[PDB]
């Protein structure tokens, strides 16, 4: 168990473009493509992503590799927020996961709002926080996928995707 087999669990795998649960287009393992509503400008922002010619579809390996780039910006945009890093810092690899996987979701600037529940994750007071966590549009909107990542948050192991 790892935050690639998290994500591509939380996910899925579409190899043409779709809409997400927003109803924003997005392809692969959960790449957001654009929140326009024009499938032109997503099926150009897919071309650039990949560097060809797409007509709205892609491989299992073009898939993968923009999922690992999208992974790893989750990652550097943590780091580099000053309000994320020293809580990421605190956190066991499991819960970084956690941590990971709603960057992933939400991105930076949306989960750096979460001062309230990223103080209790910091403090180590995972009831706490996972009850926090749970006040949220985002649980509201995906209470099943919000639920799994509270629970890594709140026992720090891997029980909720097993
Ligand atoms: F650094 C962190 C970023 C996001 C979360 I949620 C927790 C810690």
């Amino acid at each position: 168990m790892n935050i690639f087999e998290m994500l591509r669990i939380d996910e899925g795998l579409r190899l043409k473009i779709y809409k997400d649960t927003e109803g924003y287009y997005t392809i692969g393992i959960g790449h957001l493509l654009t929140k326009s509503p024009s499938l032109n400008a997503a099926k150009s922002e897919l071309d650039k992503a990949i560097g060809r010619n797409c007509n709205g579809v892609i491989t299992k390996d073009e898939a993968e590799k923009l999922f690992n780039q999208d992974v790893d910006a989750a990652v550097r945009g943590i780091l580099r927020n000053a309000k994320l890093k020293p809580v990421y810092d605190s956190l066991d690899a499991v819960r970084r996961c956690a941590a990971i996987n709603m960057v992933f979701q939400m991105g930076e600037t949306g989960v750096a709002g979460f001062t309230n529940s990223l103080r209790m994750l910091q403090q180590k007071r995972w009831d706490e926080a996972a009850v926090n966590l749970a006040k949220s549009r985002w649980y509201n909107q995906t209470p099943n996928r919000a639920k799994r990542v509270i629970t890594t948050f709140r026992t720090g192991t891997w029980d909720a995707y097993k």
